[PDB]
């Protein structure tokens, strides 16, 4: 509460043909790379989201290059003519890929304030020489007279090191490669993360000019030459969103009648790593045809089957189960999700509750008690983030009645315009206002 | 330190045939709900533990009655003329199952003590139902009831995870509540009760003892208690087959056989059934079980396994069952990620499974295995730490083209027959030597 509403009439079968964007975090990791160099990165398949938008403005504000073709999805960068050491804190302060331009900075002005969860990237910093200078305002400032090669265990950037997960390991393995690249020297990571959002960074890293040695399965080796080594240009065509692609496949077994056609360029290789939602959605009894440029998503034929499963790094994305627990409301017994991501993350849970679908929490443990699909209108609904916005958008479309949904501009941080592309499809839903 | 070992030579493969014995846990159970009872109890595929001559002793120790014959494997205990005295404590303090005659003590002669797992959340339970308690300095308890009341719980009030619905104190506090209802004049209530064979059984026990217990919904259970003396029927039951046993064997077969073990076992479909947790697991590794009634099938690997993630829990799989699924992952190409959600603190079979050459590591309640990882390492010394921990290791030593030796395997009379025997029998090399 929450100005503007989203006034949905469920009901409506959805049918047509969907495309999707680029991953958004991978689009952060190439950007933050492309700060460290001195040659353009053309980025094709970039999503029309606020994150681009934002680093676009930032690049500019620091005298750098940065341009996005709406007409081709394609965002163009080049830091060879940065010269800020400070950014403009609002600017920053909007987007949470921001504070991977940290290695950037520092690397090349030697000192950054960090305008006001970071201390594991503070952390990581500091392994290689960057020092640590608290000035109030809950802001601080690294310092950095020169850089030097460490060898890290990812691993002390996870809750669990068995289950080598937590909230701060996908930051820290982003953060000590931009490090190591800018670094005179041989750094050597150790178990690292391993979804695309950093395997991509480490191609636009190789391209640039770094050399990255896979000298194992858990053992990556950043031969270092500065930021100087980071010449050459670079053309890159970004991963289709992985959660996008979770989204639509939610919305296609649910909302749909004929199978929806998911499409995007190389979204076999987002299926590949999406291998544990995959298996999930194949325990549960969830058909996708996949191709190598689109995946079909089959309507239900037949009641879904109960799941066990833990949302972790090296896992099912923390993003990706709200839409499965969405999908556990179909199954038939208990489905039982566990975080070992972002702890307290289930906020959608009383909404979904409105909606008729029965949940219970317990600290880090969510429990689907199916079946119990979404039946109850005339309900208000309260986004509490980006996932609980569309899970619960997609939850309202399946009533046959009226309900009303605020909060949803955390909507623009993860699609280009969720609800404009779902009423492509047939979707009844209005942009109001509460009064 | 001339102390007993087992001296084994693995890389033999394993054939022939398996028979298993009756749930340890469902003959607790049933012997509990016979001991509240004036009727005699015929239990058939009984198994041949330590469980099943300590509970006989107790009966014959308190003037009841009780006969197991090793034949037929029929175990036969009548609670009618049990007397009220002192139970001696080293006898009761033998096995766990004996924790569960309270309900019966405390109805019959209005007192029980309870000599010194933990047993707070049993008091707890008792207490609703008017049980008082007192300490002994030894850390013993005394308990006292003139009368007993009926009482509406939810067992969730007994569960670490209440969402999860998993403790070590659910399955244990579901278990007294039901022989408490049983023994107590009114209507007990029961919300989201234990749901495996471990407690189902007991009630099919207590109902055809005379007690009428009512499935009012899927999460509550009724008794309508009508005291001790309404429990006055005889009754004839065949135990369901020993779910961890067989989920064991399997393990064996997939791993040791040269062919498709054979594991028998009167109505082991029922335990199948009730293992379905552990069977999707193993569906999803790839692991091929053809089922059948009173019969199932392990096939030996024909191609590496699939690794999986899951949580042992209360309703899921067992925390017994976890041990065998870690080994079987070490012959799965990826990461198994095994999470402990009942009984804290028992990955303790992990490095010992390191020595072999399985690559495990643990963070509290997490376990994880880099498959692949086949044992191979011989020239061990393993040291069991309990149960499970015992069986598999030795099923990883037998893996294993060498010597190795494993010790405090004692852990294994209280959970099978004579494990080692049953694996000699299929071609095994096991011996038994002395430490020096």
């Amino acid at each position: 509460p929450g100005e503007p509403l989203l006034e949905i009439h469920g009901g409506n079968r959805l049918s047509g043909a969907v495309r999707t964007s680029g991953f958004k975090h991978s689009l952060v990791t190439t950007v933050a790379a492309a700060a460290t160099a001195s040659a353009p990165v053309r980025i094709e398949n970039c999503p029309d989201i606020v994150e681009t938008a934002v680093l676009g403005e930032i690049f500019r504000a620091a005298g750098a290059h940065a341009h996005y073709d709406g007409a081709d999805e394609t965002f163009t960068v080049d830091a060879s003519a940065w010269d800020r050491a400070e950014l403009p804190a609002d600017l920053v302060g909007r987007i949470h890929g921001s504070l991977y331009l940290l290695p950037a900075l520092v690397s090349r002005n030697g000192v950054a304030r960090l305008s006001a969860p970071d201390e594991h990237l503070l952390d990581v910093m500091g392994r290689f020489g960057v020092t640590t200078r608290l000035t109030a305002d809950g802001s601080v400032d690294l310092t950095a007279q020169r850089l030097t090669p460490c060898t890290i265990d990812m691993l002390d950037y996870t809750r669990n090191k068995a289950l080598m997960s937590g909230p701060c390991y996908s930051g820290a393995v982003k953060t000590a490669l931009l490090m190591g690249a800018v670094t005179h020297g041989t750094t050597t990571l150790q178990h690292p993360y391993l979804k695309p959002d950093v395997t991509d960074m480490v191609t636009v890293l190789r391209d640039l000019g770094a050399d990255i040695e896979f000298a194992g399965p858990e053992t990556w080796v950043i031969h270092g030459r500065g930021p100087e080594s980071l010449h050459r240009p670079v053309d890159v065509t970004l991963i289709p969103d992985l959660i996008e692609v979770v989204t639509w496949i939610c919305a296609g077994v649910l909302l749909a009648d004929e199978p929806l056609r998911i499409t995007g360029p190389g979204i076999d290789r987002a299926v590949h790593a999406l291998a544990p939602e995959f298996d999930l959605l194949d325990r549960m009894g969830v058909r996708v045809d996949v191709g190598a440029d689109e995946v079909t998503a089959h309507p239900l034929t037949k009641p879904l089957r109960p799941v066990e499963f833990t949302a972790m790094s090296r896992g099912v994305f923390s993003d990706s189960q709200p839409f499965l627990a969405l999908l556990g409301a179909y199954a038939e017994g208990p489905t039982y999700i566990r975080e070992a991501v972002w702890e307290h993350r289930f906020g959608f849970a009383p909404e979904l509750e409105a909606l008729g679908i029965r949940t219970a929490v317990d600290d880090t443990v969510l429990r689907v008690d199916g079946p119990c699909p979404p039946h109850r209108p005339g309900t208000d609904l309260r986004a509490t983030d980006l996932r609980a916005a569309a899970v619960l958008l997609l939850a309202a479309l399946a009533v046959p009645g009226r309900t009303t949904l605020r909060n949803h501009h955390h909507l623009a941080r993860g699609y280009r315009d969720l609800v404009e592309d779902l009423v492509k499809l047939g979707a009844d839903i209005r942009h109001t206002t509460a009064p």
